[PDB]
């Protein structure tokens, strides 16, 4: 019992792949089934100037993370980090319940990327 | 204006702390603020058999995860796991919509918590 919008997402996911060299890396695990979430960023102009997902999980965790990825794209990171799947809640309405996990893993490697980013550059002005 | 059992879990947070030496460990940063929330989890009988988070971030972190720890105190893994801000969406309910993002961190590091410990148990397999 899945949503139109789900399915498109499903069956062709965007930005799906890797970033050699990313400016960020999020990793999450859900731990039930063991798939990992992986969210690559380049960052340019304090933007998100490109971004990829690599999973190996089910449906819904697929479909979620492209549509978190495709409303990332070329946002500022500030904006980005806002981004929560309760900002595509209406598309995922009427899931399993136990999809809720699933949805989840999008976000938290999406801002999991973005605080890696962040704390490099925090880093690089120790002393400045 | 927040919940009185959002009150409550703030001025009077059960399970502060650290566990020396963990059986799993979590930490997720919320980036905007640059708060990082920390589980630890010591496992027995696949059950847990404590639990303590630290934190420096805000009043809705710190209550969320007073919360999400005293819930998750005792179950066995997989219960622990099915664990969601979902699951306490009641006391949350008109939070500021940014605090949103701080009521996850709660979740999100008591499962990465556990696939810590999950992973570590892994490693025996390797073993042939
Ligand atoms: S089971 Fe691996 S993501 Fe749904
Ligand atoms: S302000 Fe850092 S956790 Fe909400």
């Amino acid at each position: 019992g899945y949503s139109k919008k789900v399915m498109e997402h499903f069956m062709n996911p965007r930005n799906v792949g890797v970033i050699d060299d990313p400016d960020g890396y999020g990793k999450v695990g859900n731990p039930v089934c063991g798939d990992l979430m992986e969210i690559f960023i380049k960052v340019g102009d304090e933007k998100i100037e490109d971004i990829k997902f690599r999973t190996f999980g089910c449906g819904a965790a697929i479909a979620t993370s492209s549509m978190i990825t495709e409303m990332a794209r070329g946002k500022s990171l500030e904006e980005a980090m806002r981004i929560t799947r309760n900002d595509v809640a209406d598309a995922l309405d009427g899931l399993p319940p136990q999809k809720m996990h699933c949805s989840n893993l999008a976000a938290d490697a999406l801002h999991a990327a973005i605080n890696d980013y962040l704390s490099k550059k925090q880093k690089h002005l120790e002393h400045h």
